[PDB]
């Protein structure tokens, strides 16, 4: 009841999200990961701004490049966020839950400021090979980090978060990435509003095994955890209705994403995921997904040749409109369903403890 | 034996055809078939010019922007050939055979001289879409207007063309279709150095058809013969191979287009293209493919944030050696084999003859 979501500036009314983005990054920094030009063609990107002009290498090496992993200026971001806003968008959350990835607080309440954007900041440890030993303090600890994030503020601020993640699953699901879930699961058992946002290995299959730690063992509210990712398993409907059988959210966050990566693998086309959407819509599975860019290069953003933040709700609405989806689901894809996942309470617990253990004994 | 090909400013040999794209468009102007906006978001993409800012949309509908259909201007071509050219590009064939789809000979000689680049005129009509009744002209009338465009002049100039084509077979290979595809085989068989390169309907399978015409019917040497827009069949392997066991090249012409069709289809992404070509590599086909883009839009256009004229060259290529394909025949695919398509002598047809039926008695 009553649901809200905490934004950088106070909290927002679930009603009131309107048009809303669960899973973008505004300001992050991969500095650290600057990874060497992986084919003959990329030496070239390695030094150069990111451009319209070097688009053609950047979709096969974007990981090469500095400019391209290097902190977001907040001119660029605002000058992004309008596409957005002309578009009717007022809410947009930002998923970098961590210093390793270099989470922007201060910059967070100034782009909220200056263009009147909802903007939720996140809380939560991301995958090993960015948090090393971090991820190894105990479980009490990681979660109490979180907890305080949520309700006292962020890197010694009064800015708080709203939600929690998104969480590190790597492709190797390492001891430290599951005791980051779980500690991210007990900070969630005393929220009643924050949603987790799980970071998945998209091209593997590690769902059941991430919900029998969140479901099963740590008993979170299944509708108050979405599975970020799922785009690339999108063709195993077998995979995505198991999961949304135990009744979390699936959110297809990589939307013209339109980059292939020389590892990990390449990210489905835009048609794909019209596909698989409207195939899960058609199952009757439209009010478990959710949508978003994953917006976290500058080769993304529009002045760069990329999609930006208005591609969702401009043209992959309009593509399930041709693809024959209904309009009353298709206007609560981007409005309805991210204001329930982000803002609906939490159906078991419903207190915050002063104290995440509050349960226990203090005497 | 001495094969070469005729550029805009004479013949150029063989063997010094360097780096080749073998299917592109410098001048062409689709002003006659602006469409009106297919999707919602479409409206705005209609009055402005093409910039990366736009390519969110032109992605999907890039027929209802004037600008992207309008005449290309030569500094916009020159900065994009220069692209090509920095990677040692040394030829490059403009596939605009008529005046219906914007045929510009006196730019391209223009570009030609100002850049060294080997540039080759192509002569051939369309689609009937674009053609009209022309397509309903007397076979040998339209035989002699290629043999003269080839052999005299185009448009009053003494530039002449050096491939025939890109010749129209649309979705509904229309009986002038078929016509027009006759008198291009007229026209080959009276100029030995010519190939001929046919505008297929790619998402359809309508090789074997068009070759019953070019091949049984008409007598050309398939080695002569190259099908335009193979990419999007490059999943089904059993008709390409029965293409090629035919004896005749088959182009993928589409590589980098990253372009989704509100009709026709979408256009297969360049991993799907690097695996339907090493495949058919592994296959044994290597010597009987090209490679090319089909620049025919302003969105395209690097500039613009699309992937240019450098595209095949320096990321294609490397993506195949990723892929594992031998260094020995990535080297070929973009220098030996097209100069042999377009450059080699015919098999069948060794004589030119001061009239194309210069076989039958005068008397
Ligand atoms: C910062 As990410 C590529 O896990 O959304
Ligand atoms: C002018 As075209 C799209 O047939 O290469
Ligand atoms: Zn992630
Ligand atoms: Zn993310
Ligand atoms: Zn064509
Ligand atoms: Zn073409």
């Amino acid at each position: 009841m009553k649901g809200y979501i905490q934004t950088v500036t106070g909290p927002v009314k679930k009603a009131d999200m309107g048009l809303t983005l669960p899973h973008e990054h505004l300001f992050n920094d991969l500095s650290g990961v600057v990874d060497e030009p992986f084919y003959e063609f990329s030496h070239v990107l390695v030094d150069k701004k990111v451009s319209a002009d070097i688009q053609w290498g950047l979709k096969y090496d974007p990981y090469c490049c500095c400019d391209n992993m290097d902190k977001k200026p907040i001119e660029d971001v605002i000058f992004e966020l309008n596409n957005f806003k002309e578009l009717g968008g007022k809410t947009i959350v930002d998923a970098t839950g961590s210093s390793s990835i270099g989470r922007d607080i201060r910059k967070l309440k100034q782009v909220a400021e200056l263009t009147g954007i909802n903007v939720v900041a996140s809380s939560g440890l991301y995958i090993e090979k960015f948090e090393g030993k971090r991820l190894a303090d105990d479980i009490d600890a990681m979660a109490k980090m979180i907890d305080d994030e949520l309700n006292i503020g962020i890197d010694g601020t009064d800015i708080r978060a709203g939600m929690i993640g998104e969480i590190g699953v790597s492709p190797f699901f390492t001891d430290g990435e599951k005791n980051s879930l779980r500690a991210a699961a007990l900070a969630q058992n005393n929220n009643p509003y924050a949603s987790m946002n799980i970071h998945m290995p998209g091209w593997q299959r590690r769902g059941d095994e991430v919900l029998d730690i969140l479901l099963t063992e740590m008993g979170c509210d299944p509708a108050k955890i979405s599975l970020a990712h799922s785009d690339p398993s999108g063709k195993d409907i077998d995979y995505q209705c198991k999961m949304l059988d135990r009744g979390v959210w699936l959110e297809f966050d990589m939307i013209g994403l339109d980059i292939s990566f020389p590892k990990e693998g390449a990210a489905p086309s835009v048609m794909d995921t019209v596909e698989a959407v409207a195939t899960l819509i058609e199952r009757g599975y439209g009010n478990q997904i959710v949508l978003s860019h994953d917006v976290f290069l500058k080769q993304m953003w529009a002045k760069n040749g990329g999609n930006g933040w208005g591609f969702v709700p401009n043209v992959f609405l309009s593509l399930l409109a041709q693809r024959g989806i209904d309009k009353t689901i298709i206007d609560k894809l981007c409005i309805d369903n991210p204001a329930n996942l982000l803002a609906a309470e939490n159906l078991y617990f419903q207190s915050h403890h002063h104290h995440h253990h509050w349960s226990h004994p203090q005497f």
